[PDB]
């Protein structure tokens, strides 16, 4: 003990974080300074420096001596250090730790306040401020237990962490050290800390003090701990050293309690001599967590104290070396060291679970779960602990009370995202959610969907998100709730009216994992499902009720892949650990480890007759290895592949086993001698480098199809020849597949959460299955093919079945709608999303179908009767409703049909294609009328007034036809490239502005020259409409700007523009009143007229709306979503 500070070391520790010195201090220099050492020998370079040794050896207190140096700190780490004290921690919790180390680092919001709100988002958010705005620092990790922890700070930092497990840093690569420090002491110092505790000097040191020492172990702990005792009571050296002597601490799992036999006796005396005041406190520290600091506060409502008081009284713990604590400025936060946590859950173990209890009622004596501000020391702590420690103490009332709470799931996820929350729901389900209310999944499900938009600023509103529920959930009725009590105070709640129709509701719904599902499937019987993912577990469950049958946790990483034995006996499950292993589908215990690859596991599979049995794995080490599990070794290595093994089945007939890689190949093998056969280039793609996944045998076993980025390829194994080949959506990759037993079914997971199976030889999208929200991993049929299962990053497999998804339903459309608001009711004309049409019935189901040629859009004739409709080749044909059969099809258009339109009267039809010609079918008469605009290729059209009709295309050029004559009354050259949406001002028609490629420029239909161009929009203004009347005209961009502009010829009203919307701004209206622009692009979005928005919220599911129709009154809406989702809103009672 002396000093080397500078009050410069000081800022730089007190600072970042670090600890300050225990009580008493023993200069262990030949160890402060073999850590400095190995730290300046990282130079710049980072690395990673690790203390190991066991627990309570003093490491902690090494560290925090290392960097408590000038010398070292300034020209080296002059840029400070971060003390971060991790310990054991869970994914939740990890980033718990993250959440604080950004509170800290970016104190200033220097990279937007808020929170990163998961792990991954954090790493960054890490690596930018070590990188700049903190670079040439050191980050001090205390106690790290899991190698994939470090990978996370894995982010070109130069970090010392201290363990007592050498092997986490194998997960992670650098120049890496290693300072090994015994676990033990030195007599001598040991010596030294007693004597500084009892004021001797090794002169009046008693007999007993060698001994003692001696039974301590060395372990500082332990010692001073006893030094501590030997000074409160200057008496008992010789009497103590005989309780030391004898550990008479009786602890259930007698057994090996290794570091435990010195450190539980040392506790256990202390502790009874603590006085009988302060001594039912201390035993209330039970229920403090290892590596867990709690706040001043936090105890003053346990004990109904006050700071100085509860300061106090803690503070004759921290002096007996009872607990611990350290700065957080000015306020006073106290932790325990594991051990003695350890002790404590030991001793004090049949009265944890009241501690708990005494605990939360003190919560609710001081506290209201959603009133916590945010500026309280103890804030954090209770958001991120109240549920557990309810939990903790088993209380259904209580904890279903703070998690079923709407109010609760805003407060918390706006503060921290709602990756905590989420994972709690399935943690504390076993208590939580029992009886046989669900109003679990409610809340559950309701953490899905809206996932993404909890705790991302601007924070959605909580009640909309909930609108949107099933009118069965509970979300919803404490959301209408939470509306009709308001009623009046300028906010109007939208209704989603038809969310019934929508929700492809799967035949059930399975959540037993706390982290992604990367695969699952049936059992041969098909009765059971296994599924293993992130979550390093494995689970298995009925195929009925998704009753859980085993919770098993197979490795010490993420899984994979799992498959059944070929007569449901085993179930092996392949991971990153390099291990693959079989378990028993009956009992679940380990029936065997295969540790033979270099790197990850992915593909694994068994053999399919009930006669041999044989397993065959991918990895990214290029192998595929063959396994017979009646032996164990492994039976082969297949030396082939280029790049990493991906998927692999085994053929029908036992004798060829599939291989696809990332090299590019689907590759066949002779089971019996394991020599390649055969070898597929797949070269479908314009040298380029193309992944092959997923890829299953067909029921003879004669042909095989495979999944390469945008296609499904069916090939015969023998001629080696492609036999059909259907390309999937426009562009994306097919993440997986599993081609059905019967009707070539082919179900397919493509680019996140849209899942659609096809029938193969007809090459058809057969139905959609929109169901997640969450990037979809697995997909496959169960073995008869019945239903098929689906396993996503929203952790949750859901059994489907077939023949219900398939049907026609009108749940999923296309973006290509005509909306119809007669009164009483609003009717949506809806162009299919695989074959005919819908006619829906908004306001009462009524979904009618059509058949038809996959038509290519939609036109409903004002009164209906008649409905018309465009298709892919240029045809054009109406159909009559009534009738609802006997249609008329005119001819004419070389390219597909876009807008088509019928006129005022119930007679001519307008259509445009993708080329230069406007087409006027007058038909019932027959005559046509063409409009050879000579142009380009016409943008779209509008009904003007008296059969006059506007038109613009790829030549800035506008014009004025007329019906009934193709004669150009006006033409305009009023854009250099591209007009893209332009109104009329409907009341009169005085004006009719447009907005092309740059901007915005409004002209008169008489001036043959634009009245004032709008510029400014630094996107493309893409569409726009004027002020019922009003004098405005609101300019929709393209990067979300959003300006609103006057109808005086020429100025620039408010810009209000943020995004801080989401994506292209295709479209926008005025209300009748002219105060309220509601705007559509990534979702709804309205706005107070002149200066700052409004109702702003309404998130859809899928985005890119196009076109957002609003009723007469703004009390109705309708719109399609990227996802197929018919929305017909309709404000709250
Ligand atoms: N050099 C030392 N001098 C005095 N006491 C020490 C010393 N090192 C450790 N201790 C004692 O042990 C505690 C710190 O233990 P710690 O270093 O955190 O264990 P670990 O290294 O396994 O994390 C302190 O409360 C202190 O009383």
């Amino acid at each position: 003990t002396d000093g080397g500070i500078t009050s410069f070391v000081r800022t730089v520790l007190c600072e970042g974080g670090v600890p300050q010195r225990p009580v008493i201090f023993v200069t262990r220099k030949k160890l402060v300074h073999a850590i400095q050492q190995k730290l300046w020998k990282l130079n710049g370079e980072p690395g990673w420096v690790t203390i190991y040794g066991m627990a309570g050896c003093g490491k902690s207190v090494l560290a925090a001596e290392a960097v408590r140096d000038h010398s070292l700190l300034e020209g080296c780490f002059s840029g400070g250090v971060h003390w971060v004290s991790i310990g054991k921690q869970d994914k939740s919790g990890l980033l718990m730790k993250l959440q604080n180390l950004c509170m800290r680092l970016d104190q200033e919001e220097s990279f937007s306040q808020r929170l990163p709100l998961n792990i991954e988002e954090a790493k960054d958010r890490l690596r930018v401020l070590m990188l700049r705005k903190h670079p040439r620092s050191l980050l001090i990790l205390d106690d790290v237990w899991d190698p994939w922890v470090l990978k996370a700070f894995d982010n070109q930092c130069q970090i010392l962490l201290t363990t007592s497990d050498k092997s986490v840093t194998d997960s992670v690569m650098g120049p890496k050290h290693v300072v090994p420090v015994e676990s033990g002491l030195g007599r001598e110092k040991g010596l030294e800390i007693l004597s500084l505790f009892v004021n001797m000097k090794k002169e009046d040191l008693p007999a007993e003090a060698h001994s003692i020492i001696k039974e301590c172990k060395g372990s500082p702990l332990v010692v001073s701990l006893i030094g501590a005792l030997l000074r409160d009571f200057p008496n008992r050296w010789a009497y103590y050293l005989r309780q030391l002597q004898n550990k008479q601490f009786k602890r259930i799992r007698k057994s090996s309690s290794y570091d435990y036999e010195a450190l539980d006796e040392a506790m256990s005396i202390s502790v009874e001599m603590l006085r009988e005041d302060i001594k039912d406190y201390y035993t209330d520290l039970s229920i403090l967590q290892k590596d867990v600091k709690v706040p001043t506060k936090v105890l003053c409502v346990l004990w109904d104290l006050e700071t100085e008081e509860v300061e106090d009284i803690l503070q004759e713990f921290v002096n007996k070396s009872l607990l611990f604590c350290n700065r957080n400025g000015k306020s006073f936060c106290y932790y325990l060291h594991d051990l003695q946590v350890d002790f404590l859950t030991e001793k004090n173990r049949s009265q944890l679970q009241d501690l708990h209890r005494k605990m939360v009622t003190q919560f609710q004596r001081y506290y209201q779960p959603h009133t916590l501000s945010p500026d309280q020391e103890d804030c954090m702590y209770w958001y991120n602990f109240l549920a557990y420690h309810m939990a903790s103490a088993n209380m259904h009332k209580e904890l279903c009370a703070l998690m079923f709470s709407l109010d609760w799931i805003k407060a918390k996820t706006e503060l921290v995202g709602p990756a905590h929350l989420i994972h709690e729901f399935v943690a504390y389900r076993h208590i939580l959610d029992e009886k046989d209310c669900a109003v679990c999944e409610n809340f559950q499900e309701f953490l899905s969907l809206n996932g993404h938009l909890l705790g991302r600023q601007p924070f959605p509103n909580i009640v909309q998100l909930g609108l949107c529920e099933p009118e069965t959930s509970e979300v919803y009725r404490q959301a209408k709730l939470q509306a009709k009590q308001e009623g009046d105070t300028g906010r109007l709640y939208l209704e989603w009216i038809n969310k019934k129709t929508i929700k492809n509701l799967s035949r059930l719904v399975v959540r037993p994992h706390t982290d992604a599902v990367y695969h699952a499937c049936f059992s041969q019987d098909g009765q059971r499902i296994a599924s293993c993912g992130a979550d390093k577990t494995l689970q298995v469950f009925k195929a009925e009720t998704g009753e859980k049958l085993l919770d098993i946790k197979a490795h010490e990483d993420e899984v994979l892949c799992c498959a059944f034995s070929s007569d449901d006996s085993y179930i092996a499950t392949c991971s990153a650990d390099k291990k693959v292993k079989i378990w028993d589908s009956a009992t679940g215990k380990l029936v065997h480890t295969y540790d033979e690859h270099s790197e990850q596991v992915n593909c694994c599979h068994f053999t399919n007759k009930s006669n041999h049995l044989l397993l065959a794995t991918g990895s990214n080490d290029f192998f595929l290895k063959l396994w017979d599990l009646n032996q164990k070794e492994c039976r082969n290595t297949m030396f082939g592949h280029t790049n990493s093994v991906n998927h692999c089945r085994f053929s029908p007939d036992d004798e060829l086993l599939a291989s696809c890689s990332a090299d590019g190949t689907l590759r066949l093998w002779d089971v019996r001698s394991a020599n390649e056969r055969k070898s597929i280039n797949v070269k479908r793609f314009f040298d380029v480098e193309v992944i092959v996944k997923c890829c299953s045998w067909s029921a003879d076993g004669d042909k095989i199809i495979v999944a390469a980025k945008n296609k499904v390829l069916l090939f015969d194994i023998h001629t080696s020849g492609l036999l059909a080949e259907i390309h999937t959506g426009h562009h994306s990759t097919i993440q997986y597949c599993d081609f059905s037993p019967y009707d070539h079914l082919a179900v397919i997971a493509l680019s996140q959460y849209c899942v659609e199976l096809w029938n193969i030889d007809s090459r058809l999208k057969v139905a959609d299955c929109r169901g997640h929200l969450s990037w979809v991993h697995g997909v496959m049929f169960s073995p008869d093919g019945s239903s098929f299962l689906t396993a996503s990053d929203d952790q949750t497999i859901r059994v489907w079945e077939t023949k219900k998804v398939c049907k026609n339903s009108a749940i999923v459309l296309k973006q290509e709608i005509d909306v119809v608001f007669q009164e009483n009711e609003t009717m949506v004309l809806a162009v299919d999303n695989i074959r005919g049409l819908q006619l829906i019935a908004g306001k009462t189901g009524q979904i009618d179908y059509l058949p038809e040629a996959q038509v290519s859009c939609c036109c409903l004739s004002p009164h209906l009767e008649y409905v018309a409709f465009g298709d892919e080749d240029g045809a054009i044909k109406i159909i009559e409703l009534p009738n609802n059969r006997v249609f008329s099809s005119g001819v004419g258009h070389k390219k597909a049909v876009r807008h088509i339109q019928f006129t005022a009267d119930g007679k001519t039809l307008i259509s445009s294609s993708e080329d230069s010609v406007i087409q006027v079918w007058n038909w019932q008469t027959g005559d046509y009328v063409f409009l050879q605009a000579h142009q380009e290729t016409v943008k779209d059209f509008r009904l003007l007034q008296d059969s006059r009709l506007l038109s613009w295309s790829f030549d800035g050029t506008v014009k004025v036809w007329n019906v009934i004559t193709g004669r150009i009354e006006r033409d305009f050259t009023c854009h250099q490239g591209t007009v893209l949406s332009c109104a009329i001002s409907s009341d009169a028609t005085k004006f009719s502005s447009t907005s092309a490629d740059k901007t915005a420029k409004i002209w008169s239909f008489d001036l043959l020259s634009p009245l004032h161009e709008l510029k400014g929009h630094n996107g493309c203004v893409r569409c726009s409409a004027f002020s019922l009347d009003g004098i405005l005209l609101a300019t929709g961009d393209d990067n979300g700007e959003i300006r609103i502009w006057n109808v005086s010829d020429g100025q620039l009203l408010h810009s209000c523009a943020p995004i801080s919307h989401g994506g292209w701004v295709t479209d926008v209206c005025f209300s009748p009143d002219s105060k309220t622009l509601v705007s559509a692009g990534g979702y709804l979005k309205w706005w107070n007229v002149a200066t700052g928005d409004s109702s702003q919220t309404f998130y859809t599911n899928g985005t890119n709306l196009k076109k957002i129709h609003v009723s007469p009154d703004f009390r109705t809406y309708v719109t399609v979503d990227n996802l197929g989702i018919l929305y017909i809103l309709q404000v709250l009672e």
